């Protein structure tokens, strides 16, 4: 209905106390049949509503589907972003973000519960199946140098490991660049882009990609043994609600330490995040492989390698295989 | 008409030679009286079209008005560029290009003939009138590192300037990093911006403004004692067709350099191209202001100044007032 979003947001709002049919009724201008209806509806999607007579209605529990009416709450009450899109699918959050941001100054994400041509980087496939996890872009309008990208994309990844960490039992990791571990499986990839010139960052896109729920029987192909959901390390039903907004503030919190700190002060930090160190690592450099050791990450924020035969790197970024 | 378009390209394609009513009416599968209409209402709109009895229609002379028909035998005939898109009044090339690049890999070029928003560096208000000048966004996908961004600047720069002096008895100079003068007058000014991420550039995008035929009481206000038009440098009319093919071929001799050169290589004929040695200039830093002297272009770019007190710089890029 034209109104199920604005009755789910009344419910939202007012937990955790009951709301008769009868005040969502006047605060729409429907009628209270209307009102039943729209709460069948969402019931009948996977919203448990409790119904009591002679009180009303209470939201206690949402599916995993995405719903802009509980989204806006999230962006209302933000000090970063202007405003959210939510899809049920999309070709990809990324380049829906990258149209989005022309022409205006705002500060926005898009959530999709599907994407039919989510990429990685150089272009590679990501899968991104319906209601199994979360699939995002973030637009930022940091006043930075085009160089900062990569300073970015380090404090970004201790936003995220940070809020998987808190509902996952076991250890969560960060794989430099721009991937998050739980064991020996990849639960998060991300992608740092902008819109730049020599006179600054225009926006930066922040892709992030997180399997939530997914069984093993889920990944499909070879990734499997690969591959790992925050479901898989977590004894509790997770709830892509909750969250949501604990990386919403995770995210935050790291984007104004990227504004106010050098990197050297999280350096320590990260280092002890990271699952890089003491084996043997796979380089990839166009048409040429290489293996190698990690062994610093440098004040600006540089991977440090003694390949095979002994010479020394200093990369701002590589593709790495274990 | 439907069909303007593409009996204006069958004219253009036919040149030198004249083409009978009949035969472009059998080209568009449409009547004799219809292919009439359109030539007669060309002709309103400016087009210089010979008609002779019992031999046809030659095209002479263009307006001052961009037609996709026209340009569309540009790109066709282009290793460069894949299509181009042509409007009458839109906001700007700028954001139209960033728009139409996301989520491919073409390369192609946009013009119209005039903008409602057009922008500079720093969000500057950029004056475009109706049939007065080449307001332009080109995109291209080099293969390179985001930090390649300066050295492309560098070489489109003179490919703008080469081709502006072919239509200019004047010395037209290189303004560093963004202009293009003629004496005292600002003839063009171009803009490099990029979609980027650590892995290397996704877009170059090159908005190009250049004022064709102003008369000074045409540029309005106080701009007026600092900007110029080609038309006021040439003692020959001004054909906006000629000019934007022999543009499009400097673009892509200075394009294929950028690829294969390194600036060193272009950097003396940047020197003796450029207008901003043996003056002082003022310079602008977020909220400072300061005057120096340029005194050498490095190998990498790098404007090296002396300021008023005496002390060394060595910058990427600036905003400089003469
Ligand atoms: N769901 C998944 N979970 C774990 N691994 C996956 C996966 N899908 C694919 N993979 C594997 O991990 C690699 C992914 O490649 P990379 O390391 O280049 O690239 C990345 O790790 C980052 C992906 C960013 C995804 C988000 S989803 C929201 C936004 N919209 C987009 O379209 N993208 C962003 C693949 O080559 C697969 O082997
Ligand atoms: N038509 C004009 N001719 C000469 N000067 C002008 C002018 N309009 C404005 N100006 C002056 O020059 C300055 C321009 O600022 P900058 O130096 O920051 O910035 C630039 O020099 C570059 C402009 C790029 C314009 C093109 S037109 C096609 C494409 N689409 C766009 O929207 N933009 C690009 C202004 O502050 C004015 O003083």
């Amino acid at each position: 209905s034209k109104y199920s979003q604005d009755v789910l947001q009344l419910l939202y709002k007012n937990k955790p106390n009951y709301i008769s049919g009868q005040s969502i009724a006047e605060s729409l201008n429907i009628s209270r049949t209307a009102v039943k209806k729209v709460i069948d509806q969402l019931k009948l999607e996977g919203c448990k509503i409790d119904s009591v007579n002679h009180k009303g209605h209470l939201l206690q529990q949402l599916p995993d589907i995405w719903y802009q009416g509980i989204i806006d709450q999230y962006t209302k009450s933000s000090a970063l972003f202007d405003f959210s899109e939510v899809y049920d699918s999309i070709d990809s959050t990324q380049l829906a973000a990258k149209k989005s941001l022309v022409g205006n100054q705002s500060s926005f994400f898009i959530l999709s519960d599907e994407q039919t041509k989510g990429r990685g980087r150089f272009n590679r496939h990501w899968s991104s199946s319906k209601g199994q996890g979360l699939w995002m872009s973030v637009v930022l309008r940091p006043n930075v140098a085009f160089s900062m990208i990569s300073k970015f994309n380090l404090f970004i990844a201790l936003g995220i490991r940070d809020a998987i960490q808190h509902f996952s039992q076991d250890e969560v990791k960060v794989k430099w660049p721009n991937d998050i571990y739980i064991d020996n499986g990849k639960v998060c990839g991300f992608l740092t882009e902008m819109v730049a010139n020599n006179d600054g960052i225009e926006a930066i896109i922040c892709g992030i990609g997180i399997n939530l729920t997914q069984q093993l029987e889920n990944f499909d192909e070879s990734i499997r043994h690969r591959a790992t959901s925050i479901q898989l390390h977590d004894k509790n039903k997770l709830d892509r609600y909750q969250f949501l907004e604990r990386l919403l503030q995770e995210i935050e919190k790291r984007y104004n330490q990227f504004l106010t700190l050098p990197f050297s002060e999280i350096r320590e930090e990260y280092i002890a995040a990271s699952n890089i160190w003491n084996r043997t690592l796979l380089f990839t450099e166009n048409d040429k492989q290489f293996k190698g050791q990690a062994i610093d990450l440098d004040y600006d924020g540089y991977l440090i390698v003694r390949d095979e035969a002994g010479e020394s790197h200093r990369l701002i970024s590589a593709d790495i295989d274990f």
